């Protein structure tokens, strides 16, 4: 019956939160099960009048019959139960059918996984091959004076971290202090499970690579532990590892995605006045808005009396006033017409708030009820389109679309119990293996459900490689392993599924004369645009040489000096006779030559105050380093960097557009943050030496305090670099949140606060956590979702508006384009002709047939797992049987291909894969031998080249795509993407170089803090290019931008015995926050356009 179901439904929805719930009083769950055994009882009288529900019921009798004898325990009990309680969860109407279209999207990707461990197997043993024992490299101190080792291994720390230092015998690898050498130990980084040394670590490793977790400290540790040049590795891997993978995981889910919806008296006076409300009120109400909102986002830590004053008092006006809006509309409509609208409830329920807070003013009184004020902008959009588009995705993500938020809260609620059950009591007993060392717990941990939640939603946002090697040093494995895997897996599938959606929902539902004549025909001939190019190329490449090192050559810097003054003279002659040949009207309408006449100008001034003596003057030196802007003429001469730029121009009217809804969208974050945490973010630390120390809050509690107890003269009051207490620094710290880089400093923080002038007390606001939750849900995911729609629906239209022409390829690259693509589709080719000579015809009848071709299939098969049992010091037995292995199997491949040629003889060397093992057998030969050579007849060079000699296996690995179809065509579509991937990336090329030349002249002196280092700072060109490289990903930016951020001790010396140019350990704020900002957002569009190219050719391959 109905009242039964009921019943069932409600008593379930109390276990939802009652195992939420801990310290169940062993009453509750009593009261609970009389219940539940009754209506077992009335089910059986109703039956005798499923078995998955009789497997129910007998597991209820055991747990009864069990809490005789070992009551609760083991584990799955609780587990059991909410599947139990979550059937009728599941029964929703409306769920089933989208948990039958996710299985869809798990199918569609099947070919991708097949192609994506296919790939991640390759580089993992490249990655074994090359790295197998080099992150287990450390600094080890030397002995005075002999069994083993001399005492304990005494290792260093790196500055501001507690990690053994990892360091490199090479010359670019890193290292070692005076007193230090470096040695191979036998434990590895992180918890001894970050490594190259086996076929598991290393497809660990490239796994998280793959997803980029915190993929920059195993760049920096293996370019430490074996050298700056296998930075490309990491380069060539992470854009197909992550990037690629994406491209792929995306369309494929996308176009699955659109398949499946593809197939579906004085009263009368006061109503008249009322009713005599005209445009000109609503102009004032919109007006007071703007200014109510200024005035809430004009506050600040450092807020004078007079100042909080005339607040208050704007802020009351503003209040009275809407109070009146409301008491005139309630009697001039009727109250029944007046609550019929949906924009009239929400102005009476934020003003009713608001007059609430007037009432009840307490300093610092629920401070989230004074931000609710902000949501009246959100009336600021029945003349905004674009606000108004937002609400749409909001309110399609709720109302159409509920279904997949249901789902996805189910899964994170569901698997964030299980942990908690599964691995809560080990986070409590083993709890001071992983927590910090000062600290007594772990601040991601799973004993309640409050952080269980945390740290499901943290691994949403992608960091969960960290949480897992906590993890299974307090509790199983294998446990781990599972949980943490599949929850990544299965919350990234579901939320990729809702962001495609939502955006196809939402969005897509007479002397002279001749002189001149002369010099036009002079100017128009290519020659001289070609010396043009190299003296840009070669103008460009000398500002690389101008580092922190160039005050030590002598020679080097007098011949730059030349250099740029002779480039100086070229130009302004090119320029005079390209006027000349042009003409006026022409040269100055041309919008690339007022690029190159800047930039001209701004070198002449340069040199004029050169030659002059107003060199050290203030705005000259400023003048100088826009020398940096110089490589844009090689952008104004290259094609296809045109057509690119050519696009960003086209597109950036509209993310101007959306640029201004998300600032006003997170001002409002940022209004809320400041109320909630302006000034609560000062906290004493102990600086004895590079590294910080809280101090603790029982001999400090307050401010005044460390004053008191500065004694020593290491105690300092210091504030966060990145915080809440200015509203333009907030948008910066929002900007954190939402890239997920420094998220997690501001948040501890907040966490931490306290009343402003006391000392911060671990974990006091514990659910603040839910602020930052709310934003980077609303924040970050509404706006992405906006900004992904707006630049599609853009880029359609101007394709439309070519005439549907491909965008961000040449001519010339349309012509390969056109060529390779009717490469891909012939079919035949004819039959190779038989040998006439009775053995030839005898070795063709063995070569042709397609056992052959399996027989040597099955062998690279077993020579792969031949190679994935190689590992760090394993044996001399091992490797020298395993070498025997491999002899073997060249031999065998190279009799193979002898035997192929002589029954093809030139059919042979017309196929194209024919060509490639040809190749990959000759190149195992050619390694074979060499490697033998320098061991038994020559001076004994350096290892590490042997390593990457043997990189000559993996041709034969990938002579298996010869075989496989989805990955043949997948490889066919990336092949088809490339032209236009080249321009893209030479654009990308152009702006790290500008950067790097920016970084080398304005951040080379900062002091060594975070991710500035003695590797990755802005001292030579390549060290910058390495730090641009890392954060073009965004990948530990914030780590750079932090010692930027220091203007004074303890983390700067103010004038410094040794430095002329800044005067001191300080980096420029301003200039590092414009710098690291615009760099990101540029990347970020850039890298949009190439998932947008490359899924677009994806989508006509398919
Ligand atoms: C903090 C920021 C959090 C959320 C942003 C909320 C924006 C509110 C907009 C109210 C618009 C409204 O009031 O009216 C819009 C129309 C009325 O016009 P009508 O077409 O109905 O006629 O309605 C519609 O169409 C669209 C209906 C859109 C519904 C969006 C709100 C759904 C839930 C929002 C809050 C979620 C929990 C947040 C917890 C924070 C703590
Ligand atoms: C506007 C939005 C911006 C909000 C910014 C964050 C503001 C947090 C303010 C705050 O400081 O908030 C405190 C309340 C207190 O209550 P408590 O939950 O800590 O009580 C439990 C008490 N103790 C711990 C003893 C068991 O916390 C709360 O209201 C939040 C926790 C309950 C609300 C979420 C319930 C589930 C929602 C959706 C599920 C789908
Ligand atoms: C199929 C999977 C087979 C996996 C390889 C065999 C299992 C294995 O890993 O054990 C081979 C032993 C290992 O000895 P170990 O030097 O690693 O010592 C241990 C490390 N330590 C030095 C710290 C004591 O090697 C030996 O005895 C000689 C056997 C070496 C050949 C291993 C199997 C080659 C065949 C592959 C498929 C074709
Ligand atoms: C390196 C990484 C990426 C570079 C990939 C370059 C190879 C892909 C190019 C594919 C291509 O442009 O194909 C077009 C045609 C073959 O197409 P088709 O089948 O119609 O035959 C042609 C004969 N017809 C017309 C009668 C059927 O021209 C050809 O490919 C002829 C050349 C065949 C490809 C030679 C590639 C050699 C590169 C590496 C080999 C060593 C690998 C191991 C390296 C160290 C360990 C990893
Ligand atoms: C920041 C970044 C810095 C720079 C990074 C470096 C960028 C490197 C970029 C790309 C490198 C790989 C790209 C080329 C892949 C070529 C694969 C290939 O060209 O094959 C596919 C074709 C397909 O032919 P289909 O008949 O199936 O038509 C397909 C039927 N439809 C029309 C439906 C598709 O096959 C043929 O053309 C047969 C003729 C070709 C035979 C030799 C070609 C294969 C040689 C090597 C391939 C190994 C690729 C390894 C990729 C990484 C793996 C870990
Ligand atoms: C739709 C749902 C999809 C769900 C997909 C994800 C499912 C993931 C399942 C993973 C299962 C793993 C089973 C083996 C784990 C138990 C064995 C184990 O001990 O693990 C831990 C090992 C390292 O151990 P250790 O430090 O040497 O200590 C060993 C000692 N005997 C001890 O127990 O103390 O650590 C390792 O062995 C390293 C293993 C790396 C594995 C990398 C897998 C990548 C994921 C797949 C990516 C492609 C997609
Ligand atoms: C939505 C989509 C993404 C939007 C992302 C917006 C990111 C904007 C970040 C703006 C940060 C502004 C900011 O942080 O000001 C603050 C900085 C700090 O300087 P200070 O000397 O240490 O003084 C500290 C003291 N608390 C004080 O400010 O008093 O004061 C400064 O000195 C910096 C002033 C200039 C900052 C200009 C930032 C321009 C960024 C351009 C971003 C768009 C690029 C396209
Ligand atoms: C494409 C157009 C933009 C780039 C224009 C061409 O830039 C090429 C430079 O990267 C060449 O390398 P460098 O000159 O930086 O290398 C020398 C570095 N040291 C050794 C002197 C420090
Ligand atoms: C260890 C093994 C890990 C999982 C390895 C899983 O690999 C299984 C796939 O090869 C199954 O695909 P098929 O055998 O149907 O062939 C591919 C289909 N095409 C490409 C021909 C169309
Ligand atoms: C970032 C991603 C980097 C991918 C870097 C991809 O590099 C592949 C290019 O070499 C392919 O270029 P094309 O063969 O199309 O060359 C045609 C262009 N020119 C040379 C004729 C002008
Ligand atoms: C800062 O905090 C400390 C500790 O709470 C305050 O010192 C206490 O003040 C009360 C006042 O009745 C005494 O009874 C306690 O014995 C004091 N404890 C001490 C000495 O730590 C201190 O007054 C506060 N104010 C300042 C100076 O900022
Ligand atoms: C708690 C605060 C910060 C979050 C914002 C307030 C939210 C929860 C409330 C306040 C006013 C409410 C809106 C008032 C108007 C309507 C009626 C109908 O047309 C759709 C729902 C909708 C649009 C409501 C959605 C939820 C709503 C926006
Ligand atoms: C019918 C066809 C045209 C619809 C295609 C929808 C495509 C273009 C949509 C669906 C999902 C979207 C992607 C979702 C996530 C990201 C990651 C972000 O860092 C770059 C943009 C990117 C890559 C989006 C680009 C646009 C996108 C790929
Ligand atoms: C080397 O080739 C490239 C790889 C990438 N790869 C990425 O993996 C990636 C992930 C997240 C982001 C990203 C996220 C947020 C912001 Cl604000 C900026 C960037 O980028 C991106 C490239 O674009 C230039 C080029
Ligand atoms: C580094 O070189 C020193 C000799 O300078 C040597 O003793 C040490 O073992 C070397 N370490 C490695 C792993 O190369
Ligand atoms: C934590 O350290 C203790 C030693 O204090 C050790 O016994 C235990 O095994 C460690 N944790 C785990 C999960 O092994
Ligand atoms: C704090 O500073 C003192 C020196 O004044 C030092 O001796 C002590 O070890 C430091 N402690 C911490 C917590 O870093």
């Amino acid at each position: 019956h109905s009242w039964f179901s009921l019943f069932i439904t409600v008593t379930i929805l109390v276990n939802c939160v009652c195992m939420t719930r801990t310290d169940l009083p062993e009453k509750i769950e009593y009261v609970f099960t009389v219940i539940y055994t009754f209506e077992a009882l009335i089910k059986i009288l109703a039956r005798g009048f499923d078995p998955w529900n009789w497997l129910d019921f007998s597991v209820i009798t055991l747990a009864y019959v069990g809490t005789a004898i070992d009551l609760r325990g083991i584990s799955g009990l609780r587990t059991f139960r909410v599947l139990r309680a979550l059937k009728t969860v599941s029964v929703i109407p409306g769920l089933k059918v989208i948990v039958g279209a996710l299985i869809h999207s798990v199918k569609k990707l099947a070919d991708v996984t097949i192609l994506t461990i296919f790939c991640l197997s390759v580089f993992a043993l490249v990655g074994l091959q090359l790295f197998k024992g080099n992150l287990k490299n450390k600094c080890v101190k030397n002995d005075m004076a002999y069994s083993s080792h001399r005492k304990p291994d005494i290792y260093i720390n790196k500055r501001g971290t507690s990690d053994p230092l990892l360091c490199g015998n090479g010359s670019d690898s890193g290292h070692c202090p005076d007193g230090y050498i470096c040695l191979k130990t036998s434990d590895n980084p992180d918890f001894n499970y970050t490594s190259f040394d086996s076929f598991a670590w290393a497809f660990l490793s490239l796994f998280r690579l793959m997803t980029q977790d915190s993929w920059e400290r195993l760049y920096q540790q293996t370019l430490r532990t074996s050298g700056k040049i296998y930075m490309i590795f990491f380069v060539l891997v992470i854009f197909l590892g992550s990037f690629y993978l994406v491209n792929l995981i995306l369309a494929v889910v996308t176009m699955a995605y659109e398949e499946q919806n593809q197939a579906t008296w004085v009263k009368l006076k006061t109503i008249l006045f009322g009713l005599v409300t005209d445009p000109f009120a609503e102009l004032t109400i919109t007006l007071c808005i703007v200014v109510n909102t200024i005035f809430m986002a004009m506050e600040h830590h450092g807020m004078s009396p007079t100042f909080e004053a005339m607040l208050q008092i704007g802020n009351i006006v503003f209040t009275i006033f809407f109070t009146a809006e409301m008491v005139f509309k309630i009697i001039a409509f009727d109250p029944y017409y007046y609550f019929q609208k949906k924009w009239n409830i929400f102005d009476c329920i934020i003003v009713t708030v608001s007059l609430l807070e007037l009432g009840v003013a307490k300093k610092g009184s629920l401070s989230v009820l004074r931000s609710f004020r902000l949501l009246r902008v959100f009336k600021l959009a029945k003349s905004w389109p674009t606000l108004n588009t937002l609400i749409k995705i909001i309110g399609n993500s709720v109302g159409a679309l509920g279904n997949l938020t249901i789902i996805l809260a189910i899964i994170v609620f569901v698997f964030a119990l299980v942990g908690k059950q599964l691995l809560g009591e080990n986070y409590r007993n083993n709890r001071k293996n992983i927590s910090a060392p000062h600290e007594d717990w772990p601040r991601w941990h799973m004993h309640d459900f409050f952080h269980s939640f945390l740290i499901v939603f943290r691994i949403l946002c992608g960091e969960w490689i960290e949480n897992m090697w906590a993890c299974m040093e307090v509790g199983q494995k294998s446990i781990c392993l599972i949980l943490f895997l599949t929850v990544m897996v299965l919350g990234n599938l579901v939320v990729l599924n809702l962001f495609i959606a939502l955006l196809l929902n939402s969005f897509f539902a007479d002397v002279g004369w001749q002189v001149r004549k002369t010099c036009y025909r002079i100017v128009e001939h290519s020659w001289f645009e070609s010396f043009i190019i190299f003296m840009i190329l070669l103008s460009s490449g000398s500002l690389a040489f101008e580092d922190y090192y160039l005050d030590q050559k002598p020679t080097v810097k007098a011949l730059l000096e030349y250099t740029d003054r002779v480039f100086t003279f070229i130009f302004v002659f090119e320029m005079l006779l390209k006027w000349v040949a042009y003409g006026f009207k022409k040269y100055f309408t041309n919008a690339w030559c007022w690029l190159d006449f800047l930039i001209v100008n701004i070198s002449l001034i340069s040199l004029t105050a050169k030659i002059l003596e107003y060199s050290e003057v203030a705005p000259i030196k400023a003048l100088r380093t826009l020398r940096a802007l110089r490589p844009l003429r090689a952008l104004s001469r290259f094609e296809g960097m045109r057509v690119v730029v050519d696009a960003l121009v086209g597109a950036i009217p509209s993310i101007m557009n959306v640029l201004l809804v998300c600032l006003i969208f997170w001002l409002i974050f940022s209004i809320m943050g400041v109320n909630l945490f302006a000034g609560k973010f000062w906290r004493c630390i102990n600086y004895t030496d590079g590294e910080f120390s809280l101090v603790p809050l029982s001999i400090v509690n307050n401010k005044s305090d460390c004053k008191i107890q500065n004694s020593t003269g290491s105690f300092f009051w210091v504030n966060v670099k990145v915080n809440f207490d200015n509203v333009a620094m907030g948008y910066l710290a929002l900007l954190q949140v939402a890239t997920f880089k420094g998220w997690m400093d501001i948040m501890y923080a907040a966490v931490d606060s306290r009343e402003v002038n006391m000392q911060p007390k671990w974990e006091d606001n514990v659910y603040m956590y839910l602020y930052f939750v709310i934003f980077i849900i609303f924040g970050g995911f509404f706006t992405l979702n906006l900004f992904v729609g707006v630049i599609i629906d853009n880029f359609n239209q101007q394709k439309k508006k070519l005439g549907g022409q491909d965008i961000f390829m040449t001519e010339e690259q349309k012509k390969y384009y056109n060529a390779m693509k009717k490469l891909g589709s012939k079919k035949p080719q004819k039959p190779i002709p038989r040998p006439l000579n009775k053995f030839q015809g005898f070795v063709f009848d063995i070569v042709t047939r397609q056992a052959f071709d399996i027989t040597i299939m099955v062998l690279i098969c077993l020579n792969m797992i031949t190679m994935m049992v190689e590992t760090d010091d394993q044996s001399e037995e091992k490797t020298k049987i395993l070498g025997k292995i491999n002899q073997f199997f060249v031999a065998v491949f190279t009799g193979e291909c002898v035997m192929k040629m002589f029954a093809l003889r030139q059919y042979y060397f017309t196929n194209g894969w024919n060509v490639f093992d040809f190749i990959v057998v000759v190149l195992s030969i050619a390694s074979l031998i060499f490697s033998a050579i320098l061991k038994s007849l020559q001076s004994y060079f350096s290892p590490t080249l042997f390593r990457v000699i043997r990189l000559a296996r993996i041709g034969r690995i990938l002579r298996l795509i010869r075989a496989a179809k989805g990955i043949r065509t997948l490889l066919f579509a990336l092949m088809m993407s490339l032209p236009a991937l080249f321009n893209i990336g030479l654009l990308l090329f152009l702006v790290m170089f500008i950067y790097s030349i920016f970084g080398m002249s304005s951040f080379p002196h900062v002091r060594w803090e975070a991710g500035i280092d003695d590797m990755f700072n802005f001292q030579t060109f390549a060290n910058s290019m390495l730090c641009l490289f890392q954060i073009t990903t965004s990948a530990g930016w914030d780590g750079l931008l932090s010692p930027i951020l220091n203007t004074g001790p303890p983390y700067c010396d103010p004038n410094l015995p040794n430095s002329n140019g800044t005067r001191g350990d300080c980096g420029s704020p301003a200039v590092g926050i414009i710098f690291f900002t615009t760099y990101i957002i540029i990347s970020f569009l850039i890298m949009v356009n190439m998932y947008i190219a490359v899924i677009l050719e994806n989508f006509n391959v398919a």
